[PDB]
């Protein structure tokens, strides 16, 4: 059931041609010609737009097309239109105990303004919280576009996932996106390291902020 | 192509069973033995749980069950658990250009979950932030249920409404909610006053936390 990786976000400006990849193995995408693509709007019926790797149902724009190469499959959309914004999913027959596996889905955005890198602000544990036998880190992520980032926390140099909660991006006044994440942990774990960091990747570019336990008065 | 009506949503209490119908026709559900069901959390990869009407991938709990009655298909979930909350979709092979069609999905909610009190963690402005002439107090609200709550700020005991931004609650890893409220203010503002507070009211009960101009960090 392990999701075939798909980029969370893909963007382009009107008239541009875009590509969405679906990565699999030789036990599915790569070993069979049974890949399907679906167009979907949150809280709506998925719509099959490509079956058996390259076949398109009558009624589906010819601007959409499916391809496969090696263990990766792709859905290419040329002449991007505002209406084309949706979530696209891929799926493939699989030889395992699960007949068909799906991709994590890709949210397609049609650029309505230039790409904007995220602003990150990291807040360390407040003494009051520590002096309550509790520790928590907060990482604020605002003003980015398209609305999708990947967040990873680091205990000095090692990534930490347990104890991490990250919200999905929501559109803000200015049309850009905001999101937040926090790392829960013990005061001991906090003082235990040289630092903790919040890494936010956006469109292949990473922004990292750091904090460190500092003994005061 | 043709759709498959499913109830928009359904609910039940722990230990109860539920049924989700997939009203089709002799051209789809009743025309073949190829009905599938999927579990899905918004933003993630759909998981196949029933296929060929009654078959089930091993690894999927036997509490989930698929059946057919003429042109309508059903998903029956025995002894509901909190963990079963998700969106469920059906699909079926179909005559016509489109090989498979899907229902609009049903959102399953599990009632009776235990009420939980939110833990409020109040953060003083970020050093990097204050250093950039900006100041933001962060009131992190986590681990509460149901996901409804109201916030209120105070400056040296007086209500403050300007510069307040409060996000809408979202579920976390556990089946509990998390939300935040932000208070914007200038650094001079942060120093001038002495005690800013964040009052969170969850289900009648009201918890509050406070902060003030630190000294070292």
């Amino acid at each position: 059931q392990s999701a075939l990786p798909q980029p969370a976000s893909v963007s382009g400006s009107p008239g541009q041609s875009i590509t969405i990849s679906c990565t699999g193995t030789s036990s599915d995408v790569g070993g069979y010609d049974l890949v399907s693509w679906y167009q979907h709007h949150p809280g709506g019926a998925p719509k099959l737009i490509i079956y058996e790797v390259t076949n398109r149902p009558s009624g589906v724009s010819d601007r959409f097309s499916g391809s496969k190469s090696g263990n990766t499959a792709s859905l290419t959309i040329s002449g991007l239109q505002a209406e084309d914004e949706a979530d696209y999913y891929c799926s493939s027959y699989a030889s395992g105990s699960t007949p068909r596996i799906f991709g994590g889905g890709t949210r397609l955005t049609v650029l309505g303004q230039p790409k904007a890198a995220p602003s990150v602000t990291l807040f360390p544990p407040s003494s009051e919280e520590l002096q309550a036998n509790k520790a928590t880190l907060v990482c604020l992520i605002s003003d980015f576009y398209p609305g999708a980032v990947t967040v990873a926390w680091k205990a000095d140099s090692s990534p930490v996932k347990a104890g991490v909660e990250t919200t999905t991006p929501s559109k803000q006044s200015n049309n850009k996106y905001a999101a937040s994440s926090y790392l829960s942990l013990t005061p001991e774990q906090w003082k235990s390291h040289r630092s903790y960091s919040c890494q936010v990747t956006h469109e292949g570019s990473t922004v990292e902020k750091t904090v460190a336990p500092t003994e005061c008065s």
